[PDB]
């Protein structure tokens, strides 16, 4: 809402202060990924 | 009145010390009033 204006009971956020002080938001999880790594002769698996 | 003048018994309100001593008068009530304010009660907002 934008207080002294016909604004009010509007929902979303915008960018005026989207933070709202907090430092940062923080999400936590876990991320899976397979990789094709071009490997050889079964040993000396690379990395990079 | 101002004792040892001629200006006895005259009614009003002397301009000298007007508060007399205090803090400050107080008057409470209650009070009405009718007024244009702008609403729209919900409409222009987004349909959704």
């Amino acid at each position: 809402s934008i207080t002294r204006t016909r604004v009010s009971r509007l929902y979303g956020l915008p960018a005026a202060n989207p933070n709202n002080g907090k430092e940062y938001y923080e999400v936590a999880g876990r991320f899976s990924l397979i990789s094709l790594v071009p490997s050889n002769d079964d040993y000396q698996t690379p990395i990079t």
